């Protein structure tokens, strides 16, 4: 949709990805402004592009610039929401459509084996995963089991056509030691849901409106009574659930 024009952008993220280690899989590919300089990490690649008429197009470049037939990209013309991730170690690298953003985002923290994802999106979505100004409920309800950052601002003028809206780029890793078991995901997400969205003014009134904690729990855990949900940490976040289950 909105195409990497920026070449400092893409040394940018070809930077953070060269610091990972394993398999690459691509989303959003296009005409290969990120495939490209990822094929020349030497490490194996998969190109994801909904456009087979386009991922055609790209699988004859990397070819080109692979060293040749016996040594190579794996280009896949696929919509990304239906691709099945490897369940062994890789890295996700994206350029991802801004009305898709949610989308993709739930798709792959639902996902296996990926352990550091590196993707472009709108900088108000990087933004509030990254949890710039505190954190949303999105953010800590997946705190337990990924650490979110962000690692720039790109302007919507590093890309041909230009969006309506700015960038960020966003880097996700995967904790080897979760905080909360993924067995009890949908319980611990829907702890932080009613947290965000209770009634009262400070943590202190939302916690004694809930219908799950000790009154001397919040300082015991430096958790300032006027707090807001935004300001606490994946730790304290754990502390609740393991209070409150």
């Amino acid at each position: 949709q909105n195409f990497l024009s920026d070449r400092r952008v893409i040394a940018d993220i070809v930077e953070i990805v060269s610091r990972t280690n394993g398999p690459i899989i691509e989303i959003g590919a296009g005409d290969g402004a990120l495939t490209i300089p990822l094929q020349r990490l030497a490490r194996p690649l998969t190109a994801v592009e909904v456009d087979a008429r386009r991922a055609r197009r790209l699988a004859q470049r990397t070819a080109r610039s692979a060293p040749g037939p016996a040594s190579p990209t794996e280009v896949v013309a696929a919509d990304f929401l239906r691709y099945p991730l490897p369940r062994s170690p890789h890295v996700v690298v994206g350029n991802l459509p801004f009305h898709l953003t949610t989308a993709i985002l739930r798709r792959l923290l639902h996902g296996p084996g990926w352990t550091t994802a590196v993707l472009l999106m709108q900088w108000e979505v990087a933004r509030r995963r990254a949890a710039v100004g505190g954190a949303t409920m999105m953010t800590a309800q997946w705190w337990p089991w990924f650490e979110f950052g962000l690692a720039r601002k790109v302007s919507a003028a590093s890309f041909t056509p230009r969006p309506a809206v700015d960038a960020g780029l966003l880097t996700i890793t995967r904790r080897s030691r979760p905080l909360v078991d993924v067995a009890d995901r949908a319980r611990y997400q829907a702890l932080v849901h009613r947290v965000f969205t209770g009634r009262g003014h400070g943590m202190a009134q939302i916690l004694q409106r809930l219908p799950t904690v000790p009154r001397t729990w919040l300082r015991a855990n430096g958790i300032a009574p006027n707090s807001l949900p935004r300001q606490l940490s994946a730790a304290q976040w754990a502390a609740l659930f393991e209070q409150t289950r």
